[PDB]
């Protein structure tokens, strides 16, 4: 006897009624491979594919008179009819009569929906059923397996060995499976072939001037200079057994990533620079400049490369291969291996003599960057102040209040800097004072105190002070100069204040005051309700006197959807966005689950296009423009929005954007397979589902440039049926009005709107450069929208609310 128990606690069950076990004869596997070919999804599918998918394929055994289908219940299964007869009723009433060959319930495995018509067994059969979660789950392993299995070939190639971990992953979706059979040559010798083959499952046989030289097994590949150049197959390889080769083409790769030599070199390039202090600081399209325009040169042992005399404009080199014995006059100084590097006082001193002299040890390949390599880069001959130009500029490009400045207005600032001398224990900002200047350490560390308590110290390259060129406020804490003639990098307000003019400077003032506001939730005073669906409400703080939006995420809302692990998620992306066309977060309360954000009150981007009708040129571009940014800095971080749409973009005062909901917003780390999103906004390979990436998003940024410039939406825009929007979005054809003159408008929108995302514009290795670079944007400066100097389309005129 012990004083301290706990107790325990649709159309799946009706189906697992019918449910029977029966052995997959060829004659039964033909007629599935057949019907699925006509079905939606698995039409894109191979052999391979569809024969996987037969195999989950449960049998079920039905008598005459007995109920399939229910309209209004929830729809989960596919079938295929075997044997019998199934009348289909609609509203109480008959409308076709179905037989072998035929199927039905195909909207189930795409997602979950409630049937229209009623399906009912007349005479005696049987059906081929497969349900939503093991299809789907189906598609995500054999994408999934093929990846990984293709991604550990393409690690064992050697040519790809230089490429990075983003550009390996974009060449194996480029991977096409070609089956061989036995006795089918795969390559012939002599032929001038352009890919590169791996053999996945099988054998094959090699035969040089048709003399057998070994057998490949799994995991032998050739074909690696096919991608590099144009030279002739060294043998013939043929077939043994049934083989499988997962197959890389050079076309495809020029598509995906260009020259391959190019690439490589990029990144071999980039790593030797990377290990010197100057280059780091260099961006990485100055980086690839210097790679693309740098002299690649072949010696002997024992040769003098770089003498006194004999430098040739050269100032910085880079080993290759092999090794090189550095000397100053008749000392030795150093021994470059493979991957080390020289010349950083050079590169620093442009008119500096060359007093060093480079030999050859053993036979290298040593790259060269001469002076008018780097002044081509950095595009002066001055190459010593824009050094000094780019290590500042670096460093203010970290920070929110210069990164999105023109390019124009930030070299000004850059151009007005002064330095400034300290000595030991000399107060550069004391607290209290109100300060009109902002600093960066040049050379020397300095200490912060607050009270006489030191909170941390500052070294070269790090900045304080940047709240002064936006404010009148006194200093919080004290810089004092720890040690001994430090210098110090500074520009004043009055010099900020000339170049930044008034939208920028009223976007950065408002909204670096917002971390400063400590916001509990008793002095939130609630004004009107602006949102709803889980709602929004307009904030007044009565303290600062600064009004802000407040969302309301219901708690019942997100346990009855089960959604207790992707609100944490959302929380996270949400809480990290810092951009100027995307919401800035304040704080999150908890008891229900809040958001505080900054009030957006110029309206919506869903009604400014209604109020325009048809935009033009000059207004497409500067809404496609603002949301490229935006979504340029999600991918930037690892982040797919899986939900662009006007709807969720609201406008400022000023009339710029500001995306808003990341509910559907994931962090992705690989391939994501979950179906969710807007239909009419949906990319086909969220539907298909093998398999998707950051790409989704500039499919659905072609369907607002559709919207924008042709008006209805391009893909089922009259039908209201999920399943005949997912048909138009995959099967259907993509025309455009006769309204629409511009050639570059339809250009882009078909190439925002190609199916498959390796074809698409902007999902190459460049990235949205090849969205930014189209002809479209010709006439549209970039750097002038980030920096709010361009007029935009719709100005609200005071304040607007859904
Ligand atoms: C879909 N729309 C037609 C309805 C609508 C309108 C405004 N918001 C905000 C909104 C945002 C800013 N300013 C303001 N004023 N409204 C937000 C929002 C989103 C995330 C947050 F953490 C806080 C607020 N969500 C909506 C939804």
């Amino acid at each position: 006897r012990c004083n301290e128990k706990k107790a325990i606690f649709g159309e799946d069950t009706l189906m697992e009624d019918h449910l029977q076990l029966r052995e997959k004869l060829s004659e039964d596997i033909e007629m599935i491979k057949a019907s699925l070919k006509n079905n939606l999804v698995c039409s894109t599918l191979n052999d391979n594919e569809i024969l996987t998918l037969s195999n989950y394929m449960q049998f079920f055994v039905f008598k005459g008179g007995d109920l399939v289908i229910k309209q209004g219940e929830k729809g989960s299964y596919f079938f295929i009819i075997n044997s019998g007869k199934f009348d289909v009723y609609v509203n109480d009433k008959k409308v076709k009569s179905m037989g072998k060959g035929s199927s039905f319930g195909e909207a189930a495995l795409i997602h979950n929906t409630q049937r229209s018509a009623t399906i009912m067994a007349e005479t005696d059969g049987t059906l081929w059923g497969v349900q939503r979660s093991t299809f789907r789950a189906t598609l995500k392993q054999l994408s999934n397996r093929n990846f990984n299995e293709n991604r550990s070939f393409i690690d064992s190639v050697s040519v790809f060995d230089m490429l990075t971990e983003a550009q390996k992953n974009m060449i194996t979706n480029a991977c096409v499976i070609q089956m061989f059979k036995p006795g089918e040559t795969i390559v012939k010798q002599g032929d001038y072939g352009d890919v590169l083959f791996i053999l996945k499952e099988g054998k094959a046989t090699v035969f040089i001037n048709d003399k057998e030289i070994r057998v490949l097994n799994k995991g032998s590949y050739f074909g690696e200079r096919a991608l590099l150049y144009d030279e002739p197959r060294s043998a013939t390889i043929i077939a043994k057994e049934p083989t499988a080769c997962a197959s890389i083409c050079r076309k495809l790769l020029n598509i995906v990533l260009g020259n391959l030599q190019v690439v490589l070199f990029r990144n071999i390039m980039t790593e030797a620079l990377q290990q010197s202090e100057i280059f780091r600081q260099f961006s990485a399209e100055q980086l690839n400049d210097l790679a693309d325009t740098a002299i690649v040169r072949d010696y002997p042992a024992n040769y003098h490369i770089l003498h006194k005399d004999k430098v040739k404009s050269v100032k910085y080199l880079i080993v290759l291969e092999g090794k090189v014995e550095l000397f100053l006059d008749d000392e030795s100084i150093g021994i470059l291996t493979r991957g080390k590097s020289f010349g950083d006082q050079y590169v620093l001193n442009q008119k500096q003599k060359f007093r060093h002299t480079v030999k050859s040890l053993d036979v290298c390949k040593i790259a060269l960057i001469t002076e008018s390599c780097l002044a081509d880069c950095l595009g002066d001959n001055n190459i010593d102040a824009s050094i000094d130009h780019n290590n500042k500029k670096s460093i203010i490009k970290k920070m929110y209040i210069f990164r999105y400045l023109s390019e124009q207005q930030c070299n000004l600032l850059i151009e007005a800097f002064r330095t400034t001398r300290y000595e030991e224990g000399d107060y550069i900002i004391q607290e209290g004072e109100v300060g009109s200047r902002f600093y960066i350490i040049k050379n020397g560390e300095v200490e912060v105190t607050k009270n006489g308590k030191r909170l941390r110290t500052l070294g070269k390259n790090d900045y304080f002070g940047e709240r002064a060129l936006l404010y009148d406020e006194p200093r919080t804490a004290s810089i004092i100069s720890k040690a001994t003639s430090v210098e110090c990098w500074f520009v004043d307000k009055s010099v900020f204040l000339q170049i930044i003019q008034g939208p920028m400077l009223t976007h950065l003032e408002e909204r670096i005051k917002m971390q400063d506001t400590k916001v509990e939730m008793h002095e939130l005073e609630t004004e009107r309700i602006i949102g709803r669906g889980g709602t929004v409400k307009l904030v007044h703080h009565k303290p600062t006197q600064i009004r802000y939006a407040l969302k309301c995420v219901s708690k019942r809302s997100i346990i009855s959807l089960n959604q207790q692990n992707n609100i944490k998620l959302e929380r996270e992306i949400t809480a990290e966005n810092d951009h100027p066309f995307i919401i800035r977060l304040v704080r999150t309360f908890k008891d229900c689950f809040y958001f505080l954000t900054e009030l957006v009150t110029g309206g919506e981007l869903y009604d400014a296009i209604r109020k325009l009708g048809l935009l033009s040129k000059p207004q497409a571009q500067f809404y496609l423009g603002s949301i490229i940014l935006a979504i340029e800095y999600l991918h930037e971080r690892n982040i797919v929005y899986r939900d662009l749409k006007p709807e969720n973009i609201l406008l400022d005062k000023q009339g710029y954007v500001k995306l808003i909901d990341f509910g559907c917003a994931k962090k992705i780390q690989g391939r994501a397979y979950t179906l969710v999103g807007t239909p009419h906004y949906m990319a086909p390979e969220v539907i298909l589902g093998k398999g998707y990436g950051c790409t989704v998003d500039i499919w659905a940024l072609g369907v607002c440039l559709y919207e924008f410039i042709c008006g209805p939406l391009p893909f089922g825009n009259d039908q209201e049926d999920q399943l005949e929007i997912f048909r138009d979005i995959l099967t259907g054809q993509l025309t455009f009005p006769d309204y629409v003159s511009d050639q570059d408008s339809i250009n882009l929108m078909k190439r925002l709107l190609c199916r498959l995302p390796q074809g698409r514009i902007g999902c190459s290795i460049n990235g949205f450069k090849d969205i930014k670079e189209h002809a479209f944007f010709g006439n549209f400066n970039w750097d002038k929208l980030a920096g709010r100097l361009l007029e935009p389309p719709l100005v609200s005129k005071g304040e607007t609310y859904a």
